């Protein structure tokens, strides 16, 4: 039988997230090519093997596109999580609210020199199976001076934010940070009184969000039972 | 089999994933259609032997439209990163607890499955046509996006215009992100027929990722022609 999913395996990272995914891509297609195979040394009985993937292609194509699809949410996932807001150093406060020393919100990304989640040769960098997503939200500023992403104060103009802004208005700048939250969701499959079935995810305020990723699970299941039938070609 | 929807007008990131889609699906046809044949019946053989050899080359470009399917719809969500607009406040009370003016964060989520309705339906040369982010360029005067915001009066809104006056100060928002299209025409030359590279090198996707799946499409397109001989 094709083992969809690597158990040695340990999700930590979105760049994780997404080499596991393709990992299910490579086995559904080794499972394919057996099939294949196997319907070819018959060549009664290929009549019915290739029965069986014409009837299972939907199923296999529908979620092999949806762990392709995974994979390719968690890519962007991996590469947005780094975006801040750059610090910007203290002004005097007159002078800060104009040309040419006008305090700015500074956007900023850190950009993969690579293809994103591998490296320049091309090789990747990241029981019931778990499916494990990572996902982004908004992140929450700070509630006072010296914590991120607020206007930072200091009685000394030129001072940079990271020496720990103060309760004095003389100069501002700004303290950055990120801008992003990044968390995991997860749904272990599990044993269903007609065979087997992954719980929802709940993640209704994320990027992706929840309608998201359970559209994709149910398709990811589809594959299994696809392969499964697939497997039992050769058996 | 027409993996590339001639008629489409792709100007949005959703609607770029959904070509990507009717790639997967025109791509699924040609499969199930070289199947149905060799269900009918060495002929028999000969189908077999093709849907083989071409269904590595076949689910690599398939999986790699079906990546940046996936890539485009969280371009789509993220698209709409922005710091918000935050009204101006006495400048003192301005750099501490509780009236700290603040750099806030917003995305406006989708409350449906990113580029589908809630019923499950979507929202010459082939051009691929691919949507991406980079950071937001800042304003450089007052009243420009992506900077603080003077004014006279304490609680104005940056909408009514800041000032060169630090009486007050707030924040002018604006969107964290610019968002652009890239494309890439396939080009005939003494190479065949090929799609250019393309050069992003400070955007997400970058164009390494997005150069490595448009070569893996170009074998989804060269062996769905495979699977339409037989």
């Amino acid at each position: 039988t094709t083992l969809l999913h690597n158990a040695k395996a340990q999700v930590t990272t979105p760049c994780g997230a997404s080499h596991y995914m393709r990992h299910i891509t490579r086995q559904a297609e080794s499972a394919l090519q057996a099939g294949l195979k196997t319907a070819q040394s018959a060549l009664s009985e290929a009549a019915k093997a290739i029965e069986t993937i014409k009837t299972e292609t939907k199923n296999f194509l529908a979620g092999f596109a949806a762990a392709a699809e995974l994979a390719g949410q968690q890519t962007i996932v991996s590469e947005i999580k780094s975006a801040q807001v750059q610090d910007v150093n203290t002004l005097t406060a007159a002078q800060a609210v104009t040309t040419p020393g006008i305090i700015q919100v500074k956007p900023k990304l850190t950009i993969a020199s690579t293809a994103a989640c591998f490296n320049d040769d091309g090789s990747p960098v990241s029981g019931e199976p778990t499916l494990k997503f990572f996902v982004v939200s908004a992140n929450t500023p700070g509630t006072t001076h010296n914590e991120l992403l607020t206007i930072c104060g200091h009685g000394s103009t030129g001072t940079a934010p990271s020496t720990g802004c103060q309760n004095d208005a003389t100069s501002i700048g700004i303290k950055g940070g990120d801008f992003l939250k990044t968390a995991a969701v997860t749904t272990t499959r599990l044993a269903s009184s007609a065979g087997k079935t992954y719980p929802a995810i709940t993640s209704t305020t994320t990027i992706p969000n929840d309608k998201t990723l359970n559209k994709a699970v149910t398709a990811i299941r589809e594959l299994e039972t696809a392969v499964a039938a697939l497997d039992a070609i050769s058996d």
